[PDB]
């Protein structure tokens, strides 16, 4: 029942935020060696999700608004292991643009990464305001990966996401890789892991998956092509309701893009009250669209 009202950084408008977007995008292009040349796109998407996914609809605790990932309790959450790389990437961006709030920066990082990786446009709204250290949510609000479809479904009800929204959001798992030292899981999900596509769904349906144990003694689904799916990923083809939606996105790139864009914006905005006279959501141009 907490209320968080969006408050525009004083005097700022679209052009200010496009400059921040551009600085993130230029650094994504420049720092290309990260994670054996995957680059920082995937980890920035994951950061934006984890700072948002602490939200609880029941009392409006957590969520992106407060920028609380900057505090030790949250940045040391075992569920956030590896995200420090994303935070470090954003540090020089914040130094250049010290006026942007932490929640705005973390969420904008995710939007920028999706778009620069040739994903859908994600409308984005400013006005998250840093809140104090005692507003940092406790660890344990982000999801476990060893679980089944019923767990996933129930988990996401706390974030006010339905089946379609869950399956759309999970398509982000096309990106990057699991790293044994971070999460106890190892490997990429496909060949296209720094360009945003519907490959997650295609690979779920088309690869021959085998349930194996990794070197951390955890089960994961592996293919001979060298890809993997988490148990929670694979649950989307075990549950008949999720399976229908996986098939839809595997067969319609545009629909996946549109549904992902809506769900990801919603995820990043959960918990925030926007005044009726707040600016409309911004749609940033990519570097490519700007000739930059
Ligand atoms: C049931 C829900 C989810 C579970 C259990 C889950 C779990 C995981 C795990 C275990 C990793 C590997 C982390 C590592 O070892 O570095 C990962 C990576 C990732 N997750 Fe999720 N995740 C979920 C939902 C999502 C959502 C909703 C998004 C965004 C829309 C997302 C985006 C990502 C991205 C982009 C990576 C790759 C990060 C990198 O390459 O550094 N995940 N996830
Ligand atoms: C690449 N990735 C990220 C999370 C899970 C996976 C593999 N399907």
């Amino acid at each position: 029942t907490l209320v968080h009202v969006a408050s525009v950084e004083k005097g700022r408008s679209y052009e200010d935020f496009q400059k921040v977007y551009n600085a993130i995008a230029l650094k994504l292009r420049e720092d290309d060696e990260y994670d054996n040349y995957i680059g920082y796109g995937p980890v920035l998407v994951r950061l934006a999700w984890h700072i948002s996914g602490t939200w609880d609809k029941h009392d409006n605790t957590g969520g992106s608004y407060g920028g609380t990932y900057r505090f030790k309790k949250e940045f040391n959450d075992p569920s956030n292991a590896g995200l420090q790389n994303g935070f470090k990437f954003l540090e020089p961006i914040h130094k250049e643009f010290p006026w942007i709030s932490s929640g705005d920066l973390f969420s904008l990082g995710g939007v920028t990464a999706v778009q620069e990786m040739q994903g859908p446009k994600i409308p984005w709204r400013c006005g998250r305001v840093d809140t104090p250290e005692d507003t940092t949510p406790d660890n344990g609000r982000l999801p476990d990966a060893d679980k089944d479809a019923g767990y996933v479904r129930t988990f996401f009800q706390r974030l006010n996401m339905n089946d379609r929204e869950v399956v759309a959001l999970m398509g982000a798992h096309a990106l990057g890789k699991t790293h044994l030292k971070n999460s106890g899981y190892e490997g990429p999900g496909g060949a296209a892991n720094n360009v945003f596509t519907n490959e997650f769904y295609l690979n779920l349906l088309n690869e021959d998956w085998k349930l194996e144990k990794n070197d951390a003694n955890n089960e994961q689904w592996d293919s001979k092509s060298g890809y993997m799916m988490l148990p929670t990923d694979y649950s989307l083809i075990q549950d008949p309701k999720y399976l229908s939606i996986v098939k839809e996105y595997a067969n319609d790139q545009d629909k996946f893009f549109k549904d992902f864009s809506k769900a990801f914006e919603k995820l990043l905005e959960d918990g925030i009250t926007f005044p009726k006279d707040a600016p409309s959501p911004f749609i940033f141009k990519t570097l490519e669209e700007q000739g930059l």
